[PDB]
């Protein structure tokens, strides 16, 4: 179930309701470009770099293909499928025109829709208040695209789409799966389900605009045309980190790392232009150029908005246990770890799957069942950052299939 | 399901992490108020109407139990339980101070939480670029709460939450069901299911912030007290527009009036400040009230945005339909409707819900089953306005049990 407008979902051209078969068309021309067809004056030359053109459409040249990614204000960017370049309001010697540059963004890229009627809209530049037709209503004449103030007498700014191209590779969205509880262990030589055999719970996907997607194998014109959207999935799983047999009153000592890596944030940043807050497992910040569809990819990914100043980092937490049964036990602990993973159109993956493990949520499973280890006590051996300094309060007894979660009541800071 | 941070599924106090008792206190003072506590000076004297004092806190007093709206720009409209006037930043006289107005919105409005930590975070106005605190740093006395930009001599703007209200009659979200197809009908005497009898298919559903819903029976002190949020569903049913039992050969003329009717799209403007657009019966118009939300709004409801100027209205088509069957034959005609409903927390029902009858998706009953009527011919009586002037390809034969959506192939414009 899929909550795009049909404009988002597909490539369309765009044409004057008064040209009998011109439409825009995308150029790679410089100033002073002349107009074969046009009178003379304002329209018949160029003013600026890449001005879009009233051509002869030509069915399946990618020049007149555009496709409408829906911001979160209701604007789209509009980006077409020769270079993956988007639209752009542009003021050049005293003149309106649209032309394509590469995604910043910025104002001046926003078109609103404005329908008149099933087959007839309007494309407006609410900043400036203009609307897009073919200049000094050459309709069926090669010349400029502008965009203008309506005025009595001022060009018609109706449009509508001549031809669709519907087959586009679309991703086809996985189903959504809940997070089952991990199963028994079965005898004392089973330390349970290792990371890489853990199976993945679907929470949340979205679909992500290619434009902004820095995918190390495809350059934009070639996203645009094979995975004009990519897809993020949030998953989640249980995470062992460590299990081990102790005799009957036996005490050890680990060293539990949870969080991510600082390389897999600059990573996920350089991918996507998000990275994880400090202050959740699934808190997303983000940056310039995913700002604008932030609450889409929240509510879609079922993640939340970060407030941090600071990405999620690393610590490493010494743990002291002791085996409290006066029986040979098998123990193995579970921490949740939030998996996001992109792919594109395909289903191929872009990278290595960015990790977090979350320390404030943890499970354990025993050999006998319903056996119990004490935490003695945890020690912070570093932080990368200072965001959370909180540790569980000790002693603490973990019993088989219990599930516990930090509160106000079970941790303090730890010079306490 | 539910994806909304912490802050805005309960009430909240907000205090000076450095004050040992005091928390940030609603007041109805007037320019010239003492606060009697205060050191001489711009402390001491209130400048504007509605300023905020640090109070001593009590647990239950409403005049320091805040609630945070979550926009769909990450920012935060702060309203409080008293009288559910919302946080405002104001310059009177040269000083920024924080008072307490009607929700408009306005930027001044909008608050920007930054976390410095797990249990700490400032409250920042991202026009001014100020954040919160007490006057000159009194953060024991009775005073007043300002908002100052970050400076060397500049009080202490470190925050945290005092007491937690967690039970305030947040909303049961109804599950999702999908629509099913009507029943056969049983004999001659069987007119099928009345609108009143047909059951509603629940599309989609989401939480609305009570500061905009105008309900006719709770002033705002009492909504943000008992339905802080109230419920729309989006729901789905078939509407039977007329039956008739029809002898062998039959002729008759329907007058089938769809859409929605002018009153319904004022009295839904004026309830929740949504109209449906022209441009279909689940594309949603927005106000000023409803705009800082309609991202939300759109991805729980399951609709769309309109891009349409003009409000969905009624259109009155007369019909004109032949029994080409030579049997006795009852004929049920149904077209789908999308119902949009308002529910208080408690389950009640806000007014009578707003329908929206689709003409372009209509389905067929009749005893005997299998059977075809004709429509013989279409035309539009009148129209409210001429965003959809498209009719049926006449003649059409209409089947026990078919569906048939509106295309390009099966219908056409009104004068053809």
């Amino acid at each position: 179930n899929l909550n795009l407008p049909e404009q988002s979902t597909r490539f369309q051209t765009i044409a004057s309701i008064h040209s009998n078969n011109c439409s825009f068309e995308i150029l790679n021309n410089d100033p002073g470009y002349i107009y074969g067809d046009s009178v003379d004056g304002e329209c018949r030359i160029a003013v600026a770099h890449r001005e879009l053109g009233n051509g002869l459409e030509r069915t399946g040249d990618d020049r007149f293909l555009f496709i409408f990614y829906a911001l979160d204000n209701n604007n789209f960017i509009i980006a077409n499928r020769h270079d993956g370049f988007v639209l752009q309001f542009l003021i050049a010697n005293g003149q309106g025109v649209i032309v394509s540059r590469e995604y910043q963004p910025n104002i001046h890229q926003e078109f609103t829709i404005q329908s008149i009627n099933s087959d007839t809209f309007r494309l407006h530049s609410r900043d400036t208040n203009t609307f897009a037709t073919v200049c000094w209503a050459q309709f069926n004449s090669w010349t400029k695209i502008v965009s203008r103030v309506d005025n009595p007498g001022a060009p018609n700014a109706n449009l509508k789409h001549r031809s669709l191209l519907t087959d586009i590779n679309m991703p086809q969205l996985p189903s959504l799966t809940p997070l089952q509880p991990l199963p028994r262990l079965t005898e004392l030589e089973d330390g349970g389900l290792s990371p890489a055999q853990a199976p993945r719970a679907i929470i949340g996907r979205t679909l992500i605009p290619c434009l902004f997607v820095n995918d190390p194998v495809l350059r934009l014109e070639n996203r645009i045309k094979q995975s004009p959207y990519y897809v993020l999935e949030h998953r989640q799983y249980w995470h062992r980190i460590w299990t081990d047999i102790f005799t009957a009153g036996e005490r050890r000592e680990y060293r539990e790392v949870t969080g991510i890596n600082n390389n897999a944030q600059n990573d996920m940043n350089k991918m996507i232009n998000i990275t994880i807050g400090a202050d959740g497992p699934n808190r997303l910040r983000f940056g310039n150029l995913s700002t604008p569809f932030r609450q889409q990819i929240i509510d879609n990914s079922n993640t939340l908005g970060s407030f941090a100043n600071t990405n999620y980092g690393t610590r490493t937490d010494i743990v002291n246990v002791f085996n409290s049964e006066f029986h040979q036990v098998r123990y193995a602990r579970f921490v949740k770890a939030y998996e996001y993973r992109l792919t594109r159109a395909d289903g191929s993956q872009v990278g290595t799957p960015w990790v977090v493990l979350d320390r404030k949520e943890m499970d354990l499973r025993t050999y006998p069942h319903n056996m119990a280890i004490t935490l003695e006590n945890v020690k912070i051996d570093n932080a990368d950052n200072s965001y959370d300094l909180s540790i569980w309060k000790t002693p603490l007894k973990l019993k088989d299939g219990k599930i516990i979660i930090e509160n106000h009541e079970n941790s303090k800071p730890y010079y306490n």
